[PDB]
């Protein structure tokens, strides 16, 4: 019993984290295989970040002035290029950690891991969830670009983020493993404003499914609901659309709990309606959204 | 920017841990040099639990009777012997991937990484903290016990937590790795009620200082108190007394935002009288404790 929000085992990911330094500018790169992915940003000054044409900057770099330590040693850089908003450094060496590996890009309300690294060395681990707005809500100090986001299934690592920037509303924002933002962002120091940080309503119920097993049930009504109705009182609190592939996802966490996914509804509804009164739901008094149904199914039955 | 409950990377603890097997209970070990450790209760059948007399049925036991498998292959076990409510399982191999550790014990108020492993392998990591009434609110599903408990520093693992039970309440109760338990638990299937789960004031006032390092500030007030005001509120609300010792560790915080220990105390006494209003601190609806003033400032200066 007992619900944490818990992040996947580091180990697999610690293996493949490295120093990318370019000039001045020291960031993390992700070093799987022959390649070491990292931020394209780090070819530039602070100064070029205000209006940066990379392939021009580009043209000024040579193999050599990338320089890539992985622990205390260095890696030697024999081909560059740039893919989207990434760098792909290609090295001499594979990478002898090199886990199973995948790059996905992944949709909003999605969780992962990320870990937290500065100077190729890893700091902390954590779980986030890809808001609704296309930002997450890390913790990111200088020097952690390049620090990845990934999810793990028994002993395959699929990378889906990769930290580019921070705006200035604190939230950061960052690219798929193929160098593609997550949302409208770009990597220039330019007014960038996020747009509504809406509730992840599939995984707000799972995580009540999750109270439900975990014996917290205080807030379980006699009432039930429809997808419509339900879906009037989720526009008024800036939550997403409930819709019938997020019912049909929460299938299983139905079952075992007894509970219909559309009576959870018409609970979550009165919660958002009366508010928790000074009372907690796991811990919570307010109500948690970075837990997906599989987070919930995977917490609940101990997938290794 | 950011502050997230952030856990210790975990892939030093992943190389350690192993599943032992004792008839039809199979549990986690830790594999530090050439001794596997555990919780004794692997020795006990369900029924044993009642009533365990752990040296008597510790005799009935051979080396060849604990089955000790690290991945996929099987560990030769040599030596046995108990120590406090801890199994030590002497080995004939050294573990390759054994880190530079320490075993320490922790006091109540102090935080540590949990790795939840079943069958020897990690299935995810999260923060915790030594409640002040020695339990801890884990994540452990049957098959968590010998999951372990740890900080860094570094390069150095201490560990600091070994998993043994579940209490009839859902908290969490375990042993330090010389087999002592954190509090007056017993490693028995009986009566266990646990004390007052009273806040971590420290920790509490050290969450306040990273939200105003991290911009969030509603919460400043114009006051001040003393030790012995708030603490007559602290008593009011089962919050831990404030001791000039905690004052002391609160100076770095204090010093960097410029916002005096006690003016932050008078912050926290308006909290605890008035309440949230509705209004969130660092994404959170209620005041959290589990960061320790080291914890914030390492998250704030991003220590690897």
């Amino acid at each position: 019993s007992g619900f944490r929000k818990m992040a996947f085992p580091s180990g697999k990911v610690e293996g493949c984290m490295v120093q990318v330094t370019c000039g001045t500018t020291t960031l993390n790169g992700l070093w799987l295989d022959d390649v070491v992915y990292c931020p394209r940003h780090v070819i530039c000054t602070s100064e070029d970040m205000l209006n940066p044409n990379y392939e021009d900057l580009l043209i000024r770099k040579s193999n050599h002035n990338f320089l890539v330590q992985a622990g205390n040693v260095q890696l030697r850089v024999i081909g560059h290029s740039m893919q989207n908003c990434v760098l792909k450094l290609k090295v001499d060496t594979a990478n002898p950690k090199t886990p199973k590996y995948k790059f996905v890009r992944i949709q909003p309300g999605q969780t992962f891991s990320v870990l937290a690294c500065y100077n190729g060395s890893p700091s902390g681990v954590y779980q986030c969830a890809m808001r609704p707005n296309f930002t997450i809500k890390g913790s990111f100090l200088n020097g952690s670009c390049g620090s990845v986001g990934f999810n793990i299934d028994y002993d395959c690592v699929s990378f889906c983020y990769m930290h580019h920037m921070e705006l200035p509303t604190g939230v950061h924002a960052g690219t798929d493993l193929e160098g593609n933002f997550y949302g409208p962002f770009v990597d220039r120091q330019t007014a960038q404003a996020a747009g509504t940080d809406t509730t992840i309503t599939v995984n707000v119920l799972a995580w009540l499914y999750a109270a439900v097993i975990n014996g917290d049930r205080w807030f379980l009504n006699r009432f039930t609901t429809t997808l419509n109705d339900f879906n009037l009182v989720a526009m008024k609190y800036n939550y997403e659309p409930l819709t019938q592939d997020h019912v049909d996802i929460l299938g299983p966490l139905s079952a075992q709990t007894g509970i219909a996914v559309l009576d959870m509804c018409a609970s979550l509804k009165e919660l958002l309606q009366n508010g928790m009164n000074g009372r907690t739901i796991l811990g919570s008094a307010l109500l948690e959204d970075e837990f997906t149904p599989f987070d919930v199914v995977r917490q609940c039955s101990g997938v290794t």
